[PDB]
């Protein structure tokens, strides 16, 4: 029995039940969304996560396999920290942290045969190994004064249930495999330098990647799918997306309004420069 | 016979044609998008509809069934009301209304067997009962002056044809059942108070829920779907979306420009407080 | 053989491999995104492409066929023109052009029998004719001074490989046929008038249509798909999308802060105009 086998557990006139048991190297990555409120620059609106794609190409045992991964988080906890109600105090109205109560989702896909026309799957299971994820060092760029830095945080990701999912994008749509992960706090705790907060567990959402190009976890997955016996059929992969056109229109109207306001402000600033 | 049947009208090696006939509780909900123009606060750029998700769990005859319902509208008319060309008159560039010519779409999904691998359907039919949808009281927060309140509006939703649809979201992707509703205006009219507009029919797009948690309508549906004979196959549902990255980029450039402008304004206002 | 044949190359009980050989009239259209930076109005942020939907209805040989097309571009080159660092020089931070190294994707879909339940396709091939896409005239509306006009640009689209794709939209989701096009630069060049740039091949991303309703190209396609034997099955087409709720929330917060800032500004002008 090989490591990357391909079996036919049944075969009808057109369709066929095939079994696929294959090793994988999930090279995934987080991505953070920072939002800085207006005013002076001491007030932050949100620091959250975003579903983060990463496509790559790794070597199997003599095969070059192109892969595609997409990470995300759910059930994260929304902490806050307000030093006061003034324009000059450092305040973060909301930032997200990962803990036991939350879960981490990783969608995975490859260019192998297991995924080409995978729409039905059963007997799905996987044996993944646990890893560690440490937070980064994010220096809050303040307009004037000292520079606080969010530094620390370490959480171990433990394997959990496996399912299917779909990785939609502006280029491709993939019927993908969804590995779930639970969390356990570790000794390195995250804290903001020059602040009265420290020794609290979790992983920050400012810079989870720690500057790493990716986090890597090895695995194996076994399943049984329905594929056409003729191995020439192809399911649609690429996309041409035009979703949220109302949102595009709202953004256009907001751009028009902000351009008119900036033109008004610039004219009122320039009239005083004619002496 | 049964009220929640599952019949086998045909069967082959791997596939099969199953007939499902089930009662359901369509608990849907409207949602509004109130955009307020800049300036002083007397001018409103648009008040539109937005497709509204709502997920719940209700009790069948000894079963606890999880469900998910997405409401939308189509063919809604656009009314407008301008009281003057000044910054100090209450003007609504556009507000959306529902009438006979328009239609209301409701995509419905449950965790039961009928929807687990539904990609093909025929002999689709449905028996739905009519309900009433009424508008609440949306008080326009005018900085100064009186307080216009958009109030009233009632419409009768009558059943129409049923079809298929796909509910996409940032979490789940659901091959769902699309119930369609036609409208007949009722006696209660919608009106903005302290304003020269009244005795016009439809539904206000401001507070269509009337402060309610949902609008419930019972129903029953019958169909014939193609399912793998092995009742263990699962179709991808969950997602991790990264759509409209270019839109996110434009929003980020907008936010940076807006923060720079706000910093300029705040420095200009702060320089005049040094005595 | 008819120009719009439909043949059966294999038929089991529930499924059947149906061959289709049909003529099509792809009428597509570019769409441009223009983001103008703030300040006076002398700096433009981006002039890029946006995937563009276009639905039409044309006449087959005694039949009326509704269609849906979606044009996109990949691998475009990012040029830019900056003539000075001052707020009064005309600058364009980044604008897109198309050349040999780029490709033009066109997703196509019809209401015909070929696209009713198409999820699997083999033996795909098509005979498409080549056309010429010519850019138009975009007048950069500067606040004051002269009015440069980006005028010209011609490029010939030639047939290339064919694949599948999925057209996602806020109304319909279509399992569609993806036609590729490669580019050969033509003689008419595009040049910004009243500027030091001219005689550079490609197509401009401001007005590609040249005031046209669409770009027409006729073709023929030939495939073999899996269709249930019963000609009554239907695959979900319509949608009800609520994706990017986080983006909607960001936009709402941005609109709130922008209204607050415009209110503060107009209040400063009212107190400075209340003597």
């Amino acid at each position: 029995a090989q490591a990357n086998e391909d079996i036919v557990v049944s075969k009808t006139s057109l369709w066929k039940e095939m079994q696929y048991n294959r090793d994988i190297t999930i090279r995934f990555k987080f991505a953070s969304s920072i939002v800085k409120s207006g005013g002076l620059g001491y007030k932050w609106s949100e620091i959250s996560f975003k579903p983060a794609n990463y496509q790559y190409t790794y070597t199997r045992d003599g095969e070059e396999v192109t892969a595609h991964t997409t990470c995300s988080v759910n059930g994260m906890n929304d902490f806050n920290f307000n030093g006061g109600s003034l324009p000059t105090d450092f305040v973060i109205s909301r930032y997200e942290v990962i803990k036991e109560n939350s879960y981490v989702y990783v969608d995975y896909w490859d260019d192998s045969q297991a995924f080409r026309n995978m729409v039905y799957v059963r007997s799905l299971a996987a044996n993944l190994n646990s890893v560690i994820c440490t937070g980064g060092d994010y220096s809050f760029a303040l307009p004037v004064g000292q520079w606080p830095v969010m530094t620390g945080g370490a959480v171990s990701l433990h394997s959990a249930g496996v399912t299917l999912s779909t990785q939609f994008t502006d280029f491709v749509s993939l019927n993908s495999l969804r590995f779930r992960f639970r969390l356990t706090v570790e000794e390195p705790s995250f804290s903001i330098t020059r602040t009265r907060v420290s020794r609290l567990y979790g992983l920050p959402a400012a810079n989870p990647n720690n500057g790493k190009e990716y986090y890597e976890v090895a695995g194996r997955f076994s399943l049984i799918s329905l594929v056409p016996s003729n191995d020439d059929y192809q399911t649609p992969i690429t996309n041409s997306v035009t979703v949220r056109q109302d949102l595009e229109r709202q953004l256009g109207e907001l751009r028009e309004e902000f351009n008119a306001l900036s033109q008004e402000i610039a004219m009122s600033q320039l009239i005083d420069l004619a002496l």
